[PDB]
């Protein structure tokens, strides 16, 4: 079991003479087996051997009495004990490696070759009970700082050889390992500090919020129902709503939910005799700073979805007794061949159809949408005909799993068409509004968000949130099926991106 | 010893973290009385209220199987000698019985969560973090493990109130099986219990009898007696089918577990597809006699809109069905007499039809005028002409208030229909049509009449031929008074009616049944 | 010093029998005192004798290495100890009384001859070194869990005879005190447990958002710049932004920012020979639950100030070739003497100023705001003429404390008046969906806020926030001063309402 090639090795016997203090553990805590649930895989037998299951690293986060422990000292030293479970029956066949890379080593592929040269026990997959193994500190620092994701032993299982199993109709015989992990004999913590509670272990808490509520993303309109459509583009490039789980704010995404599909600017208007009073709005940004054409592709909270829409804008009129006044406008944003809409530059012309010279006055200007007219959920000419730096789309699902919607409707001027399509998004804006206000660190791909019914208590589905900002569903279905809207989000764990949800 | 030893035999009660804890030891000065139970108790094992589970292969990581909590509610003696005295205290012994086939595999972890813990979620990833065992769904042996009593109050009280340490389990890695050939093996569990060395009862007090553990009791009378909740005619046959719709709302026939009525379903069984109502009679020159019902309740009292859809025991299907009244007309010679009206349900485009406001109609293809005078009467039905098994309009055409489907069920289990059939008036084919209940009338009048206190999500039944003795299916009753059979046939499956539902355990939803 | 008549009181040793486990404490905590920081008090010469300088619980909330620590656990037992330290100098002289009231009392006001009967220690306001005394656990069940504010021995220290010093000019010699606090030798924690974070110990955090980015909270538009008006109005009553800190929510704030001064509702359009084409719509929450008269003034979202503004509405007319199309109307809030907008009841009368009977099509509307006019921050009617259940004005302010505002801008026609004057609420809605989404518990009174710029770091004020929903701010001027718009509020620590915070 646990004979490995390795020296022992001295914690908190170590680092004591230059530590404050040594502080101890509560000793009910070196007594109970706990589980990192990025310690969790499943052989199947179409499954090369060479595979990675599992890679983790030593640290106070791989034990939940320890990552939130560690709110209250500075650093952390010494050892840790794992153990692995292979649940598998006595007709199966095919052994795994676990090795013990040390805290130095170019991360990447190792082949099956690669993985053995290391410290390393093979266990079969026919062995009842736990395979013990010490995860030591090999470290050159005298005790590492709870603050800071540094380098330190790291576990790596590879299938050494694939299994070999009959297998039902249903569903072909996984065989599941799990791994669990508790602190050594000497694993001590070191200065005790007042607990700051942002520190780098949170698992990433949603709003609890119904999505009947959030404001949508896209358009500023409350959000009217959540669906999932494989019909619909599967990979589309929104340029709001757009988020990372780790704060940064990917594509022209607003920190408000006021700032949507509303642009501020300097106006410029002038009459022409054709279509009237016509204006060329210099762009800035809504809260009064102003713009440069940088990396992305609009000032923030410009509108990413192309066909003609109407803004309302107050002007003052320089008339007699019409002082002040909100007048709506016209401007165009797709293509059309003829548009010197150059948002990326700051520039945006938009027109009326007024016979008169109302003379208006310029100045500050924040225009919000009236009404869209030829919609089209695709981009708008964020330069003159040339490209632009933009977020880039969506994705990408594993095979099995499409894009979440966040639905809203919004007002449309037509003449025949009279159901309301309109747009959606990928997250609600209390949701970005709190991914870029907290800052969480996050682990490895992906949460195991759960939608559950907030009186009934019943699951409703397993979606899974990818932290390049999109909520991917495991799905099967031909036609766009509907969720009630009335549920409440809430976490579960992180997970690998390999994982498979359950259909629904 | 078995054959053979491809298995894995934990005997051995695993070491879980926890510090003994005292019983009776701290409740002996604080309650006024001696009380011992029966020494032959503490010595054999005995199977729970709550016994039985099943690991299918469906279920995934996570689905807790069964969460029990520590009381006099895990043992059928201790759930029957806990109706005279008030209150427990001490620890207590549970078994766990799952031996599945050698070619399966996966493994399920028991936590011994302590009490004030927030009920609800408790994932995968916080089931460990508590004193927990692991054990394979194949363990061989029966695997013991303590259940300690965790308080802080000296002895808890025999109502339900306290909070005491559940030991919940959670299907850790799924269960998959191995043999060559379009099978999975359910494992089914079972789960044994016996007080430890000092529990004890505290205070001795009268054996009410509307207690709380009492299990639950099915009437022992065949099916083939009963009589339907639907329509006033006897119940003809049982059977399960999938061709007609799966989810139906009937507003009769709709009783809890726990007595709690839904809907409009009354508690006669004469009060069944009928209604008594203030008459007003009237003659025109068309069809001729008309009869404006102002809707009230069968036994006499006013009617008032509520939550429920209609007064009770209203039919709650869709057609035109005549109905018998006793009326008193003015022409000398012939005073009393029963005569028979006609009322259409469902949309009309004539339809002031709302028996949620309290009015409905009726109209006799009369020549002269009917001298009936106007006067309380009760409405019994005959004959349905266009029956249709759907809501009629409970308002004129608008939204009302009412019972909720029949549902959920799992993938794979159909609703279990009591049928009869009711007389027909048509003109083409002579097939009596067919209305089924989920109950009958005797079983809403005796949940109703009892109040039992339901336990986890469902109670497993059986049905016991008393004619030859042997079973005939494995049916589910859930608590929203529907019972749940699996079978998975495309035609009907009809059942004989001599069966005696007996109700054999309780069970959670996730209880994979077996296939019929 | 610590010599009260009190028996010993046994922890941890009268419920280990009865408690699964019984966990310990890293010894670095016994060796530490540390503050409670609603433990500190000032005596000034202005002091009548009987006041109640601090009044205090046992608990884990005393110490924030436990209640820290108190989320890993189930239940606490056992003793503590405080001492007091009070800063004065051989030149004064009052006396001060410490007494160890009883976990069942009727709480309420002490006098001076009730604050003795009690066990107590007197000591003098000349004493160099701390009055240390314990703090016992008298209890009744064997041990208290940690989720459950429960009843416990409280300290109460009373000013008993008052202050007698010479003072200068400035600023009159205040006698301060604090109090500090560490656990005795068997204060011990219970059962393990994993940390659930939401535990009841949490300062409030405030999203890390400046304040010219959050959505207005009355009027849907971002937020241009706070500042303090003694002016003003000093008590408003508005009806949006008014979320208590432990997440409840007051008057008819949205939980959204985009429902903010706009109605959903059934319209009901038809022709008149005057004013033309009148709409009476039938109220209804946004999102499509139904209305029902309740103890908020309107449906969610309603507006909450008066004078005429319009709204646009998208109308499916029935014409031939204009199928849909977003529609301006026009509506009167404020009383005006003839107006039936009874929203309490669900009707609001919105009407327009057309000659041809253009055929609309009842049907779901949702009424974006355009344009007010005549603007008054006051009332609208909720009720024909009548009261209205509404929340209560914002305040009581501490003589020398003025309201702190969020103001933003809002279009407005006219005819002479050009400065756009305009409306500003109490919290930016980023705050409102923040404290309704935690439900934070409260722990006395008011919040210690600091508005820190983000790269200077240098402090500009100390607003304090009270829990009623407000932030009130120290300040004497005469007219109104205008801060940045650009730093961070943070939190400091709870604090007693009649703190007194620096002026600015």
């Amino acid at each position: 079991e646990q004979a490995v090639p390795i020296q022992p090795v001295a914690g908190a016997a170590l680092a004591a003479p230059a530590a404050g203090q040594i502080n101890q553990i509560d000793p009910w805590i070196f007594q109970n087996f706990v589980q990192c649930p990025l310690g969790e895989f499943s052989i199947s037998p179409r499954n090369t051997p060479g595979e990675i299951l599992f890679d983790l690293a030593l640290g106070p986060g791989l034990n939940p009495y320890l990552a939130h422990l560690s709110a209250m000292y500075t650093g952390w030293v010494g050892n840790m004990e794992v153990q692995l479970v292979l649940a598998g029956n006595a007709f199966t066949a095919g052994k795994v490696v676990v090795a013990l890379v040390p805290p130095y080593f170019p991360k990447g592929s190792l082949t099956t070759a690669q993985i053995t040269c290391f410290p390393h026990v093979m266990c079969d997959v026919r062995t009842l009970e736990p395979i013990q193994l010490p995860l030591l500190d090999v470290r050159r620092v005298l005790w590492h700082a709870t603050q800071d994701q540094e380098e330190s032993m790291r576990l790596v299982c590879m299938l050494y050889t694939p299994l070999r199993t009959n297998s039902p109709g249903d569903e072909s015989f996984v065989v599941s390992g799990r791994l669990l992990s508790k602190p050594a004999a000497d694993f001590n913590f070191v200065y005790l500090t007042p607990p700051i509670e942002r520190t780098i272990y949170r698992m990433v808490d949603l709003p609890v919020i119904q999505p009947r509520l959030c404001t949508h993303a896209r358009w500023p309109a409350p959000v009217y129902g959540l669906l999932v459509d494989p019909s619909l583009p599967s990979n589309p490039q929104w340029q709001n709503g757009r988020v990372h789980v780790d704060g940064t704010l990917l594509g022209t995404t607003p920190i408000s939910g006021s700032w949507v599909s509303c642009f501020a600017a300097e106006a410029a208007y002038k009459f022409q005799s054709g279509t009237g009073e016509v204006a060329t709005f210099t762009l800035i940004e809504q809260d009064g700073s102003a713009y440069v054409p940088g990396d992305r592709a609009a000032p923030l909270g410009y509108p990413d979805f192309s066909g003609q829409l109407e803004i309302e804008v107050q002007t003052e009129t320089t008339k007699t007794g019409d002082k002040l006044k909100v007048t709506t406008f016209e401007m165009i944003l797709g293509p059309t061949t003829n548009a010197d809409q150059a948002p990326y530059q700051g520039r945006v012309f938009a027109s009326v159809t007024a016979a008169a010279s109302l003379d208006l006055v310029d100045g500050r200007v924040r225009a919000v949408p009236r009404s869209i007219y030829g919609f089209q959920d695709t981009i708008p000419e964020y330069n003159d005909g040339l490209l632009v730096p933009l977020a880039p789309p969506i994705g990408p699902f594993l095979p099995g799993e499409v894009l979440l919607r966040f639905r809203t409707y919004m007002r449309q001027i037509d003449t025949a068409d009279a159901a309301a399509e309109a747009i959606d998004c990928a997250l609600p804006q209390e949701f970005v509004s709190w991914f870029a206000s907290n800052a969480f660190t996050v682990q490895s791909e992906a949460l195991l968000l759960r939608y559950r019914n907030t009186l009934t208590g019943q699951l409703l589905f397993e979606c899974k949130l990818y932290n390049e900002g999109y909520i991917a569903l495991s799905y099967s279905g031909s036609g766009p099926l509907t969720f009630p809207t009335d549920g409440i989000f809430e976490v579960v764990s992180w997970v690998p991106r390999l994982y498979q949800l359950a259909s629904v």
